[PDB]
């Protein structure tokens, strides 16, 4: 039903070089305060610039720490989110980070690698991108490998709402790749929404037959806190109601720490990015 | 706006059992495999018998270990699922369990109370019967404490689609008590459905009027497979979206262990306890 590639790719670069046919490609990877991770994330992609890969970038979300100078030390090219789209201003959230990528890359391919990674295959992008390169049609690529929110909120849920997305692992991997036609077409979801977003509106549009989903061998759970996966699941929440068409109520999560907190959540998209041409 | 009793009750037993004026209470203790815990929770309530507590009774939901023997030993009465109701064939799930309860009790009031906690307090069945027997229209008391469930798929969802009920810190919460009118006049949802079932009915019906909330002190975490807790929150999305108006596909959660497996999901109520009359 759905293309899976179960075992390691057999593709060589050389090949997926050759296969890209003057399409271009760019990486870009959104980084928020991982100055201990992103040199890494880094490094084991820029031996494929200037051959394979074409473009890379940091779109810095904001960061604090020393993300942007270590990047810069790493060679990559930083771009804030102000600088991605300066006319207009910046709102928080994965998903604003990610749609203003695609004001700052050029390439006929997006590949998307978290910048959180410890150490990462230098192969993630070769695999990511041979689906793209080696077929027709195939416009979304995403990856699996062997979380609490993924496997309690998104997975049920697709199974409830959209079951024939029943078939994806991994659908809020943040490490996927697909072309610039697809991407500028889509609005973005806000938040941690994005990649939940991309997908049913992906499936919604061209079916099954133009998603793809790879291998990558194994990933070990991020450890963050319970709070910061509620509002998650939340936003997860919000995007795929507002996607199978059922209203939100745009009510926070609220949380009992013995004191309250509300959590903000969003239920606005970003327009695709082809109306800002 | 809901009536959260935050510290311990003050109500003494006597005052208690004075205020019951007639009124009945029995205690169900669902159990399924349960051997290791069963006694304790069964003795942490046995001395309230023929005082507070009219009835008690074991619901035993299929166990093979030794939980009936057990129950039996400390005194209780225990009732299968098929003694409860034996005109009519057993379904899976904690549901089932619950409404077939209600065929083998006749308290005014009844007390639910999980067999699987490690030293229960022998003061919560007092203090979960406190706002029924003193107040007026309280129908219904739900237990918080200080999961994963319950903070990534149950109160975010009630925030999306109930809003209302976003001041609920447990929805999920095994401990509760309610009037025999009302629980006897709602659908009991199947499976790990059945407390977020009853707790939306109960909203919808009487409003939060009809519902207070008591803290029982501090309780830790069952420790479960993530597996089961998949399934769990698949039947508590089912659940959830058809008391909200939404059509769920009937489709269960499929986990991928390098192999494929399905699990159940059940579209199916049972009816309003009264009808059986
Ligand atoms: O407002 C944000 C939130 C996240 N990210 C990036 O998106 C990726 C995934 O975010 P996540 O929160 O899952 O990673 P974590 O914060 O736990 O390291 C991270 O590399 C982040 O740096 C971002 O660029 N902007
Ligand atoms: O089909 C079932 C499932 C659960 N229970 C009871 O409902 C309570 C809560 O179930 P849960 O699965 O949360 O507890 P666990 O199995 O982890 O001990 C337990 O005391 C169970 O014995 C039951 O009687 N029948």
């Amino acid at each position: 039903p759905l293309d899976t590639t179960w075992h390691r790719p057999g593709w060589t670069i050389g090949e997926l070089e050759a296969a890209k046919a003057g399409r271009t490609i760019s990486v870009v990877l959104p980084a928020l305060n991982e100055e201990a991770t992103i040199e890494s994330v880094i490094d084991s992609i820029s031996p494929l610039v200037d051959g394979l890969v074409d473009e890379l970038i940091v779109l810095d979300s904001g960061s604090t720490d020393d993300t942007e100078i270590r990047a810069i030390a790493s060679g990559a090219r930083v771009v804030s989110r102000e600088q991605a789209l300066p006319e207009v201003p910046v709102r928080p959230g994965k998903g604003e980070a990610l749609w203003r990528s695609l004001a700052a890359t050029s390439g006929d391919i997006v590949v998307f690698i978290d910048s959180d990674l410890i150490n990462p295959h230098p192969l993630f992008v070769p695999w990511l991108v041979g689906p793209l390169l080696t077929g027709e049609g195939i416009q979304l690529v995403k990856s699996f490998y062997r979380g609490r929110v993924t496997e309690l909120v998104a997975r049920p849920l697709l199974a409830a709402l959209r079951p024939e997305l029943g078939c994806v692992l991994q659908p809020l991997s943040g490490e996927y790749a697909a072309s610039r036609e697809l991407l500028t077409s889509l609005p973005f979801a806000p938040g941690y929404g994005v990649e939940i977003g991309l997908l049913i509106d992906t499936f919604d549009r061209l079916g099954l037959d133009a998603i793809a989903q790879v291998n990558l061998g194994v990933r070990a759970h991020r450890n963050r806190p319970l709070d910061e996966l509620g509002a998650m699941s939340r936003q997860v929440i919000a995007t795929l109601l507002s996607r199978c068409g059922i209203p939100d109520s745009g009510v926070g999560l609220t949380q009992f720490l013995y004191t309250r907190h509300t959590w903000p959540v969003s239920l606005v998209d970003r327009p695709p990015m082809k109306v800002m041409r």
